[PDB]
């Protein structure tokens, strides 16, 4: 239910001041998002006031309690729609995007996606997060690894907090309880990271909950992390 000026306005209100481009970028992303939808399941919602505001300021509500002007690289560990990375990387456009995604049809999308708003340096990876977070190339490689994941947060933690680099930050974008949390800050802890804060707020006119957590990269990940494809879920670490 949010318009482009509440959309536009919003984001002005929080430091973000879109461009023409920017504004065009956000179209097209829309446009092309419900166009491959009737192809694949990218996404739940299609109604274009919804999208803006539960796909694109949600992700963009990342930037609302990290710098992304201080780094340089972010990789994704996605849904395959690009949220919240590409939204992300249309408002600060300096940085690096890589998104892994274990479906081919997703990645697909993201590439043709990419090309059609003109993105420079994104990397689309088709690939198992679980197996990713091995590779020598890109283990402790990223500034800031993010995820808008329902994942319990002990399963999600084991598939990102491999991939951030020492000092860097893991940013996962949540709606909510109490124990999950708990069994996140040990998975969290184990993983080499340290809980910064955790901010909660609503998503304007929706009014609906919304959790931002920031970890900290305070040491080396243990090689045994993340266990093979699936491993994870069939017993998160805590």
């Amino acid at each position: 239910n949010m318009n482009i000026e509440e959309f536009t306005s919003g984001l002005a209100e929080k430091g973000i001041s879109l461009s023409p481009r920017q504004l065009e970028q956000f179209e097209l992303y829309y446009d092309m998002l419900v166009e491959w939808n009737e192809k694949i399941n990218l996404t739940s919602i299609t109604e274009k006031k919804e999208v803006y505001l539960k796909h694109f300021y949600d992700s963009i509500t990342a930037a609302f309690y990290v710098d992304f002007n201080q780094v340089n690289t972010i990789c994704d560990v996605g849904a395959g729609a690009g949220f919240p990375s590409l939204p992300i990387k249309i408002c600060f456009p300096h940085l690096h995007v890589t998104i892994v995604d274990s479906l081919n049809k997703r990645i697909t999308f993201l590439e043709k996606l990419s090309e059609a708003l003109q993105l420079e340096n994104t990397t689309f990876c088709h690939d198992r997060a679980e197996t990713f977070g091995q590779r020598k190339d890109v283990r402790e490689s990223y500034d800031i690894v993010t995820a808008r994941a329902v994942a319990r947060l002990s399963v999600l933690s084991e598939l990102c907090l491999p991939l951030v680099k020492k000092n860097g930050l893991f940013v996962a974008l949540k709606a909510a309880a109490e124990e999950e949390l708990n069994a996140g800050k040990k998975a969290i802890t184990t993983l080499g990271g340290e809980l910064e804060n955790i901010h909660s707020f609503k998503l304007p006119i929706e009014e609906s909950d919304r959790n931002i957590m920031v970890i900290r990269k305070i040491k080396n990940t243990p090689k045994k992390y993340p266990r093979k494809p699936g491993t994870p879920n069939k017993s998160p670490i805590e």
